[PDB]
C-alpha cells in the first residue's frame, strides 16, 4: 500500500476491507452542522514530561516516538475517558501548499496535518488499545503557511539523516507544547486510523486553530523519500488520504 496510482487510497480496500466501514477517517468538517455540545470538557493536555527518543523514516512519513512506558505525556478531559498516552506524532503533507490535510474544514484543505497519537492506558499497551472502539484519541492539527514555527525546527533540521525508508535518528529532548495553537477549541467525532490497519478505534480531535510554518520549513518535509536507500528516487509528497463519508456520525464543537 501506497499514495501511487498502483497502491492509493483507492486500492487499500483489496487488502483493507474495512477501508469501507462506518467509521472511517478522514472527513469533512461541516462548520453548519457540527452541533455545538455544552457538555464537552476543555481539553487537558500534559506534557512537560514528554520524553522523546527518536525520529524515524518508516516508507510513509516520518515519527517521532515517545517513551510510553508510564504517565508522562498525556491526554485527558473532552470527550475522553480516562488518560491516553503520547505513542508518537507524524505528519501528512502534500506537493504545493494547496493540499496535504487530511481533515477538511468546510472543504478547505491545509497545507499540511499533524496527528498526535494517544492509547488508553486502561488497555496496557498500545498493541491491544488498537483493538477496541476507545483505544485511541489522535489529537489533530492543521498547518498552514506564513511565518516559520520556531518549535518546529528542530524536526526540519534533523529530516537530512533520515531522507530514506528504514532511516531512524535518536530524537531526544523534544518539546511537544511548541507545536501547539493558542486555542484548543476542537471538533471530535469517533473514527479511524488514516493508514493501513484503518482500525476503527480513534477519537479524534481536530483542533480549530491552525499553526503557521514557513514555506521552507514545509519545503524541507517534501525532499523525504518514499524509497529505501540505493533505490529509484520517489518524493514523499501527498501521503494523505482523501475524505470518507459521514455516513450518520455527527461531528461535535466544543464552541
Amino acid at each position: 500500500w501506497g499514495y501511487g496510482k498502483h497502491n492509493g487510497p483507492e486500492h487499500w480496500h483489496k487488502d483493507f476491507p474495512i477501508a469501507k466501514g462506518e467509521r472511517q477517517s478522514p472527513v469533512d468538517i461541516d462548520t453548519h452542522t457540527a452541533k455545538y455540545d455544552p457538555s464537552l470538557k476543555p481539553l487537558s493536555v500534559s506534557y512537560d514530561q514528554a520524553t522523546s527518543l527518536r525520529i524515524l523514516n518508516n516508507g510513509h512519513a516520518f515519527n517521532v516516538e515517545f517513551d510510553d512506558s508510564q504517565d508522562k505525556a498525556v491526554l485527558k478531559g473532552g470527550p475522553l475517558d480516562g488518560t491516553y498516552r503520547l505513542i508518537q506524532f507524524a505528519f501528512h503533507w502534500g506537493s504545493l501548499d494547496g493540499q496535504g490535510s487530511e481533515h477538511t474544514v468546510d472543504k478547505k484543505k491545509y497545507a499540511a496535518e499533524l496527528h498526535l497519537v494517544h492509547w488508553n492506558t486502561k488497555y496496557g499497551d498500545f498493541g491491544k488499545a488498537v483493538q477496541q472502539p476507545d483505544g485511541l484519541a489522535v489529537l489533530g492539527i492543521f498547518l498552514k503557511v506564513g511565518s516559520a514555527k520556531p518549535g518546529l525546527q528542530k524536526v526540519v533540521d534533523v529530516l537530512d539523516s533520515i531522507k530514506t525508508k528504514g532511516k531512524s535518528a535518536d530524537f531526544t529532548n523534544f518539546d511537544p507544547r511548541g507545536l501547539l495553537p493558542e486555542s484548543l477549541d476542537y471538533w471530535t467525532y469517533p473514527g479511524s486510523l488514516t493508514t493501513p490497519p484503518l482500525l476503527e478505534c480513534v477519537t479524534w480531535i481536530v483542533l480549530k486553530e491552525p499553526i503557521s510554518v514557513s514555506s521552507e520549513q514545509v519545503l524541507k518535509f517534501r525532499k523525504l523519500n518514499f524509497n529505501g536507500e540505493g533505490e529509484p528516487e520517489e518524493l514523499m509528497v501527498d501521503n494523505w488520504r482523501p475524505a470518507q463519508p459521514l455516513k450518520n456520525r455527527q461531528i461535535k464543537a466544543s464552541f
